[PDB]
DNA sequence: GGCGGCCGCTCTAGAACAGGATGTATATATCTGACACGTGCCTGGAGACTAGGGAGTAATCCCCTTGGCGGTTAAAACGCGGGGGACAG
């Protein structure tokens, strides 16, 4: 049970090995950005003619994270 | 007065049933011929010993089969039409 219980508690993590392969592809990200684009456009068509130019934004509060993927990258090299 | 319907009568046949037929199942009588016991060996395995070598086990290693995915087009499966053949006769 020391190896059974914690693996049983992981639900999305067991399928993460295949979900990350299937979902972090080019066409999936194209679909997920075009969905937000058409949502913004028809929501503004319903509401107001000007459209915002900002969608799917990320915040970067920590500067050492770039250093971390740099370390992972030249470890993989 | 004629004719269809109904019921009784005789004819015919399927089939259960009993008797004869002939090749085996048994009940002794007796032969008989290998069966197993006894005897006499004697020839091969067991106690004991010498020596050694191939596997039991440990370690490594690298290898290769199992799980585990999407993808995609070959194909299993469901179903309709029908068609020629398995089988009863």
């Amino acid at each position: 049970e020391q190896k059974v219980f914690f693996k049983s508690l992981d639900h999305l993590g067991l399928t993460f090995k295949q979900a990350d392969k299937k979902l972090l592809t080019t066409k999936q990200l194209i679909s997920e950005i075009s969905s937000i684009k058409v949502d913004q456009t028809n929501k503004k068509i319903h509401w107001l003619t000007p459209k915002p130019k900002s969608q799917l934004d990320f915040d970067f509060p920590d500067k050492n994270i770039f250093y971390d993927i740099l370390c992972l990258a030249d470890t993989f090299i």
